[PDB]
């Protein structure tokens, strides 16, 4: 499991990082103006778009989609494993996930955890996947976690 889960997040960080640099300049804007509602539909947009790749090129079986779920702490059957690939819904899965992000994103902006310590948080593996495509933006910004976390905590207040 650990080995599929890394073969996982080596792909989500290099389809992260070919999508964000499109996103980049949208994702500064948001910030400079402190917009919160904006700075969302960014994170939002470029996860949508990661998240849609994703289920086409590396989230396409049992074993890869048991193993993400285990990263996280839950412990899937290969059938919840299948419900999960058969029922994909980019849209509905985007705005859920967004939604259980932007909560821990609040938490951690109110205790200023570290971006190591919020994704052990993370609840489940899309929220692990929503994280890394976040960080991956912050990156290429050169913007730290520090100087986001706020931001993005009122854009949990938001949307």
């Amino acid at each position: 499991n650990e080995k599929l889960v890394e073969k996982v997040l080596e792909a989500t960080r290099r389809i992260a990082r070919e999508e964000a640099v499109k996103y980049k300049d949208a994702f500064l804007r948001a910030y400079r103006a402190r917009d919160g509602a904006g700075l969302r539909r960014v994170i939002t947009g470029l996860f949508s778009k990661v998240d849609s790749r994703l289920y086409k090129e590396v989230l396409t079986d049992v074993p890869t989609i048991v193993a993400l779920q285990r990263r996280a702490g839950v412990d899937i059957t290969p059938e919840q494993a299948q419900e999960i690939l058969d029922n994909y819904d980019n849209e509905k899965h985007t705005a859920a996930v967004m939604d259980e992000t932007f909560a821990l994103l609040a938490r951690a902006a109110a205790t200023q955890a570290s971006y190591e310590e919020l994704l052990a948080a993370a609840p489940s593996g899309s929220v692990i996947l929503a994280l890394e495509v976040l960080r991956v933006l912050l990156e290429i910004n050169n913007l730290s976690w520090r100087e986001v976390l706020p931001l993005l905590a009122l854009a949990a207040a938001s949307g």
